[PDB]
């Protein structure tokens, strides 16, 4: 049997969408593995990289590690079925937030200004659902947003969708741990789409 | 005419349940206030209290601060049972030990967590995707299919297992209009008409 412990560090939004699905598969195949999950900012995770066998983060490849591109998110601007409403911003690295800002300016009348800022995308989405304001979300976080209360407009810059990449990172030496080699191979196949 | 910045630090599960609801009121009444929210563990927030005008945490009162009890949560054991993995979240040890002791008293096996997660939110998503079973605070139970899952209330000696939520702040801070505003709005908000 595969066993021991696997310690996973990932972006907060990953811990509420992808990871539970991956862990249903993984625990079904490798039930004697004990699993530890810690969520956080990409910068936190990368900082604590040594507490984790494997990290799942957003942005770019991590330094001095193996990286596996998992997928890309599109983005939607989401609002009540607009420049008079407050915009909710979430914390991420500055290139990304700056694309969102530049888009707000290009496609809307006012200058961009965050009224509410939260650090997690999940919080941001719940702020949206409660009517605190409008926002831009990556598509993987758009489930269960009422299509009767809200309109969804896709974010493109020039004529290119605004996208963000998710990566799995690990020290290739860790694959000597059966339980890590298992998780990494399971994810390789999990992120492939049957209908390519 | 109330403005400035208010900086809120709260428990993760609060940031996806209570706080958005509170902030819809607050922003409506005090639109010229800029709001910053940071989420995390109770001990994180307590560790960073210098960054926040106001904290909302779970557990006990915080030391050398004003405290306002906001409410108490009941808990439920939620399952599709001792062959299924249990999902444990991180919190202080008295509380986790109540859950362990309860699982032992009321189920056959010894308590053992197969999956452990940092946040209650993750734990709930783990639950919804069939990873396993778990105990949740009732405020985190919305949108769990009553058709796929059963819900059993957690009692210990016929007393519900409950956890408390507190708002903590330095009283001197109420000199900031935008903080005095938020604290009074929360006083109102946590009261029940009925």
């Amino acid at each position: 049997e595969v066993n021991g412990t696997i310690s996973i560090g990932c972006s907060s939004l990953i811990g509420q969408t992808l990871l539970p699905e991956v862990l249903s598969l993984y625990n079904a195949q490798f039930p004697n593995v004990e699993i530890q999950v810690q969520v956080g900012s990409t910068e936190q995770i990368k900082a604590n990289h040594r507490d984790y066998h494997v990290m799942i983060t957003r942005g770019n490849k991590v330094m001095n590690l193996a990286n596996t591109h998992l997928f890309n998110d599109d983005h939607y601007f989401i609002f009540p079925k607009v420049t008079k409403l407050p915009f909710i911003e979430f914390q991420a690295d500055p290139i990304y937030i700056n694309q969102i800002k530049q888009w707000y300016n290009d496609n809307l009348e006012q200058d961009y200004h965050a009224t509410i800022t939260v650090d997690q995308v999940a919080t941001c989405k719940e702020m949206l659902i409660s009517g605190v304001g409008v926002t831009i979300l990556p598509e993987i976080m758009m489930k269960n947003i009422s299509k009767e209360q809200f309109e969804f407009e896709k974010v493109e810059i020039d004529n290119e969708p605004l996208i963000r990449s998710t990566f799995m990172s690990y020290d290739p030496s860790m694959l000597q741990l059966p339980q890590v080699d298992s998780f990494v191979n399971l994810m390789a196949s999990f992120v492939e789409q049957p209908k390519a």
